[PDB]
């Protein structure tokens, strides 16, 4: 029987209308031994009833339980430590797993617009790039803005380590080639940790 | 013996940094019936322990116990109604004082920028203005960038009611000349509730 | 029993055909020590009967005795401290609470008349504004006129202290686009204790 | 006991001087029954011997058994479905897991390199960047050359679906300013099943 603790995703904590949650999972839970207890330690108290919610779930052959926390993002981000502190019998000595964003002096994110070559203007649908390198940590989210109304024709690269123990990322956004002619300003957003207002944007145009 | 509710403010509800808190406040507790028995309930769920966390204080010829709950920003913008139910013996059946920020369909905030008038040159230090108008409600933070560096000198009038029932308030940057002729760029950034990405941003410049 | 004293409003003061008026007032006046005996001093001299004049109002579950006294524009602009000395049984020793409006070297407010963001153009309603800064104190009052005829539409945030120790103060008269357009004449008044003849009048136009 | 097939690597399988093998492994095989017998089959016929070579190996409480046969380019390239039925006491009934690459009209990549933001040059190392779009499926690897030789700092996205159904990746290979200043000439190579002699070359230069 072993357990598992799953951080937030990014977009949820970085946000202040999202509900991030940390996750806590039991797998393999002996037909026998079904009793599970958690216990959630924030930081170093007790957060006992807190917000912890689980459900028993038959599998495999086996089972496996899965009960949730809630998070408040300001504890999050400052790196309050979260601890799952799991009990059966079949067990011998309680599991317990932590987790935490990982500690690491943060690196503010460049963040750089590319526009397409030249080369493929050729084609009926031109290529916009933002390129965003240098920060850390991974956690940090893209967002394309054509005026006040974002777009949907876009994806993001999930992040590569770099060689100074940073990282980059980026991100298309594809666009019909009139539109990018008739001069229109595009802008990605880049939500993150250490920008100023945990945010900048940057734009592009003709 | 009455009771107090206080909303968090808004700079601590509108970012991910920040610990906004709802607070409920006691005054006129009588020196005989000392206690106070404070029951939160958010929404409807009881957050029982959740965070209050009280202590006594001796004042005028009374007392003043005050009892502080955190607040999850998420559930706050959405309008979880927050609730105290305080108790004590001189009074006769607890009071119950409640509080949300106050519903009502959003307006997304306007924000302009307007330069000094020619006549302010006269001086050795310009004004820059940028009018936030017709949003709602009243919560909202204004912040200013000379470039990814913020300012220092500068102010925020509160907020006055329009006839729109909608809201609008100044802010002031006072610069000196120079700068100003040397063509800097200045922006004003506005974070509020329904800025699509809680957040705006305008620039000045020549 | 709790004594508040009332400093005149500045339209009242600053004009020669008004009365300014100083009230003072008592709340929570105990229904067994129902007597409330005023006593004003005008700077040091008792002003006894001057012109105080009460009346006796039944309220919650209290009491609320308000007596006025009518101030000289004179005194008052030249600093007069006026004393309130309301005694009664139920309190211990009569309370003597004071008013006099700010101390030091008035300073005179600077204005200056700013037009609509051409982005405001946008909308089918443009937003003049007069910011009224660096005077002191904060007495003072804004009126709009487009001819002779003061206008409507238009709200003035209270003021805020400045770094200077002075004060300033924005004001709006959202106006519907074309009649700014059709180049009309705007002028937004402000009376105060230093401008020469209390008053000054801006105009913004085309 | 679980079974897990092993594409081979993509340089291995687009070059003639290679030799790219498909690798099945088994892992968790218990101790008291500890035979694992392989059984390879190509597309249909049984490759029996052909080139299958395992050997055993004890590990955390368990044992890893890890079998390989080589594979010929052309009925890779051309789909040949490759299978591993492994048999032990311990397993029920033998598991067959499968693996062949992608099925479908693989397409041309179209590909494109791309210059730094001006604003890059602000710094002492900028970027050139080479978007890789268009292309199926995923297979494909990246390499750089600014002469015969390529470089060493740089980094290779793996890819992302767009909505062609299509695929694309970029690479990253940040480059001392001065060099690029230099105007020297730098190429991003593509090696992938659809280009014609299996490789493209593009270079980036002043
Ligand atoms: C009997 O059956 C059970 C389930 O049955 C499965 O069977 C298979 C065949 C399948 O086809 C289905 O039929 C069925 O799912 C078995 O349970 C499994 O038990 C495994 C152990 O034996 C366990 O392995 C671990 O898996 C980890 C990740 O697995 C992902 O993939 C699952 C399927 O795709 C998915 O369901 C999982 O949830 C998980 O994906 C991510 O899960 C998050 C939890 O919800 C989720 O988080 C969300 O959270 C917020 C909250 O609202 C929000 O929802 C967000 O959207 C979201 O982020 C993620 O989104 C979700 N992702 C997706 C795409 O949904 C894997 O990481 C583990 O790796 C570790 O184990 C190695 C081996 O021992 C170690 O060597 C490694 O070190 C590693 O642990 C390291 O930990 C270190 C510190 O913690 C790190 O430094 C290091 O980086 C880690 N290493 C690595 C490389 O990760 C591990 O393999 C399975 O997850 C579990 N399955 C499930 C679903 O529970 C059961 O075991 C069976 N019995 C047996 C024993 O055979
Ligand atoms: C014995 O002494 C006690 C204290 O002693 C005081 O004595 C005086 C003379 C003083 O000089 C000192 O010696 C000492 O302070 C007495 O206690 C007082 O009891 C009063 C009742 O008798 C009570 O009146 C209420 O006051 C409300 C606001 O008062 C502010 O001002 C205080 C002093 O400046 C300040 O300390 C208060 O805290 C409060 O200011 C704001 O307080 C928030 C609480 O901390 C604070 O919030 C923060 O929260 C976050 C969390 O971290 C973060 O910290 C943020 O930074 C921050 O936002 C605010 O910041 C803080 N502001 C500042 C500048 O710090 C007033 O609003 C009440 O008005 C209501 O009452 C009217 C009269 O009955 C009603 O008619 C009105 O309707 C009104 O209630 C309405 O409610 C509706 C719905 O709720 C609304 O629709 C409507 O808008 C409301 N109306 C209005 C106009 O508000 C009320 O007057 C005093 O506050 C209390 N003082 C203290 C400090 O507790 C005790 O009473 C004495 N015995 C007696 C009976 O004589
Ligand atoms: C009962 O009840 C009540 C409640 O109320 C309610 O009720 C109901 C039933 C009814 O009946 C009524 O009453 C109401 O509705 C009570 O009483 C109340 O409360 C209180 C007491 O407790 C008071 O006081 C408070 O508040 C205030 C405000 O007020 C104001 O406003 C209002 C509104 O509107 C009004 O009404 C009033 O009056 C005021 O004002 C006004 O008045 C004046 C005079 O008359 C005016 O003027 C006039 O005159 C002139 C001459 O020339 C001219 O003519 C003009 O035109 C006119 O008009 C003005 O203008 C007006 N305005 C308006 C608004 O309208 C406040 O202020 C206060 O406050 C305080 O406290 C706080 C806390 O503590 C603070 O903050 C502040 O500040 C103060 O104190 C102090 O002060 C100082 C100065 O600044 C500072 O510095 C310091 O610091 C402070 N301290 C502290 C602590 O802080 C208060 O609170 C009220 O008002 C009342 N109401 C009425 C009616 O009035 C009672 O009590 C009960 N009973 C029992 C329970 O006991
Ligand atoms: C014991 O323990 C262990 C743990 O671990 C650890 O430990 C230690 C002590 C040591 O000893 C070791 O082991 C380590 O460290 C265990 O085992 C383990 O774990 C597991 C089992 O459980 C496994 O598996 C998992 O993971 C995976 C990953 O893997 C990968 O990676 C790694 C890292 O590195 C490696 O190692 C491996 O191997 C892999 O890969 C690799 O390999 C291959 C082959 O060899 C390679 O290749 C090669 O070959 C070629 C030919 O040509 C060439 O030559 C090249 O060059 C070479 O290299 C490759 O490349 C490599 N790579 C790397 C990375 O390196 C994963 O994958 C898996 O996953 C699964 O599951 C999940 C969940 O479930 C999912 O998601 C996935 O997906 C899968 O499944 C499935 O799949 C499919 C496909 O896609 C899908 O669709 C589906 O959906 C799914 N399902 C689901 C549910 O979802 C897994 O998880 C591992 O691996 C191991 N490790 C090792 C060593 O290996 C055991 O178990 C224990 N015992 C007991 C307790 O029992």
């Amino acid at each position: 029987p072993s357990v598992f603790l799953f951080p937030p995703k990014p977009k949820d904590t970085l946000m202040i209308s999202r509900t991030p949650e940390v996750t806590c999972v039991v797998v393999d839970v002996s037909h026998e031994d079904p009793q599970v207890k958690f216990n959630w330690y924030v930081d170093g108290v007790q957060v006992h009833n807190a917000k912890t919610k689980p459900r028993e779930q038959q599998y495999n052959s086996t089972y496996r339980v899965v009960s949730v926390l809630t998070v408040l993002h300001q504890n999050w981000l400052d790196g309050k430590e979260y601890k799952c502190k799991v009990s059966n019998k079949a067990l011998p000595a309680p599991i317990e797993k932590t987790i935490s964003k990982a500690k690491g002096q943060p690196r503010e994110p460049q963040v750089y617009t590319l526009p397409p070559s030249r080369e493929e203007m050729t084609k009926n649908q031109v290529s916009l790039t933002c390129l965003v390198k240098g920060f850390y940590p991974s956690d940090i989210a893209v967002e394309w803005e054509s005026n006040g109304q974002p777009e949907n024709n876009y994806k993001t690269t999930p992040p590569v380590l770099d060689s100074d123990g940073s990282f980059f990322l980026y991100s298309k956004l594809t666009v019909d080639k009139s539109r990018w002619q008739q001069g229109n300003v595009f802008s990605c957003s880049v939500m993150h940790e250490a920008l100023h207002n945990h945010y900048t944007q940057k734009s592009l145009s003709l």
